[PDB]
């Protein structure tokens, strides 16, 4: 059968070390395809890391350039929880360079975007065979969260932007149900800009926190009712700012607006939202992709005024960290959801240029109701050892 929210998100008092696959160490000397926007996901029987390959290896001399975005070049493929990206391990889920993917409880749905900028197509594969495809319909880059999306009773709204990526755009929530579409909504509420959704599902609603990649600082947020296929958005009211760069926390927040400072950038982030047990993700610095931290923040979602009362660091802010998002194993065993998150450890250009590539390794972490004791998880390779 559909797999159904039914349960709550558990109490989240620490985090513990769920997965790590040491990608770039270990390309060092292996094949590892290069990749970039990766996430967690997981089916009944079984969680895989997800990522975007860049169809080279990361000794490869085609390495050369994977800074770039979007090629003709580039598939989602998935690999087993912890190991490397690998030429011989990884699994194509489909070709382009934008997608998001679930399990549904019967079987997994995938969709990845390709094409040109004016000009880009989705296709949802469903069962692993190609079932819907949907053109653009703002001539702008198609694009969707660049992790796991959720299922509820057989529906998997998906959040998808199309349009200018630094002022207002067309955003739409698809409801897919066996590949199919059922219904789409253009985005309402008061988020201003939509990019890049991290989701979550608990108790029969989708909680999708994204990145308003031109005008705020605090992370719009969109909330899915999967059953009567319905949405509303606004902005985590929390003056604790957690997109990239941004400027200082201030002590107030907006709840409906976007939080000024920085335009026309950010990066993908998460947050899980539970009321008192609510976690917010974050780099630590303001200016760049460095350092990761989590900070339990309660109702941020409500409280403009809400400041940390826990944390607990991921990636000291002396490593390089990158795009985050949310995923549960949605079929463990248990009375609650466990909250887990991924943080892509970025390497290489802009930030490391001796280098003429672009990749990443994967950290994943998943709660703890104990308050367990921290450690940092940077990616651990040596720049050096690529020259
Ligand atoms: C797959 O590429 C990404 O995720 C890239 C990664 C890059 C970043 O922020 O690090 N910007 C994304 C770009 C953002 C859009 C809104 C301009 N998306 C696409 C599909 O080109
Ligand atoms: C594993 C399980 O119980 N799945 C149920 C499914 O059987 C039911 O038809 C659907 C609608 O109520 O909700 C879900
Ligand atoms: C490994 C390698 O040869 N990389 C080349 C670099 O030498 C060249 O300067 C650049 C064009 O500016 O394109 C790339």
């Amino acid at each position: 059968d559909f797999n159904n929210l039914t349960k709550g998100l558990c109490t989240i008092n620490s985090w513990h070390i769920y997965g790590k696959d040491n990608a770039v160490r270990i390309g060092e000397d292996s094949d590892v395809l290069v990749t970039r926007e990766p996430y967690v996901s997981c089916d009944p029987d079984e969680c895989r890391f997800y990522a975007l390959s860049q169809g080279t290896t990361i000794r490869g001399k085609h390495s050369n350039g994977t800074i770039h975005d979007r090629s003709q070049y580039r598939a989602l493929i998935s690999w087993p929880l912890s190991s490397p990206p690998t030429v011989y391990n990884s699994r194509v889920e489909c070709i382009g360079w934008s997608s998001t993917s679930c399990h549904d409880g019967k079987t997994r749905m995938s969709i990845c975007i390709s094409g040109p900028n004016n000009n880009a197509s989705a296709v949802i594969w469903y069962n692993r065979r190609p079932v819907t495809e949907i053109n653009t319909w703002a001539r702008n880059i198609l694009r969707t969260q660049e992790s796991e999306c959720v299922c509820h009773n057989g529906v998997c709204p998906v959040v998808f932007t199309d349009g200018s990526a630094t002022g207002p755009a067309e955003t739409r929530i698809y409801y897919f149900k066996e590949g199919k579409i059922l219904k789409w909504e253009p985005l309402a509420g008061t988020a201003k800009h939509i990019e890049e959704c991290s989701c979550y599902g608990e108790r029969a609603e989708i909680t999708c926190t994204c990145r308003d990649n031109w005008q705020g600082s605090n992370r719009p947020v969109i909330r899915i009712d999967p059953v009567a296929m319905t949405h509303t958005s606004q902005y985590i009211c929390s003056p604790v700012l957690t997109d990239n760069p941004r400027p200082n926390d201030p002590t107030v927040g907006k709840c409906n607006d976007p939080y000024p400072g920085n335009n026309n950038n950010g990066v993908k982030g998460f947050s899980y939202l539970d009321g008192v047990n609510t976690w917010l993700g974050r780099t630590i610095s303001i200016a760049s992709r460095s350092g990761y931290e989590m900070l339990k923040v309660p109702n941020a979602l409500t409280d403009d005024k809400s400041k940390p009362t826990q944390g607990q660091t991921i990636v000291l802010n002396t490593d390089w960290s990158g795009y985050s998002g949310s995923f549960m194993d949605y079929w463990a065993e248990g009375e609650c959801y466990r909250a887990c998150f991924y943080v892509e450890l970025i390497r290489g250009r802009p930030k490391e240029d001796k280098v003429w590539w672009t990749s990443n390794s994967i950290v994943s972490m998943c709660s703890s109701t104990e308050f367990l004791g921290q450690w940092d998880w940077p990616d651990g390779a040596k720049i050096e050892y690529f020259l």
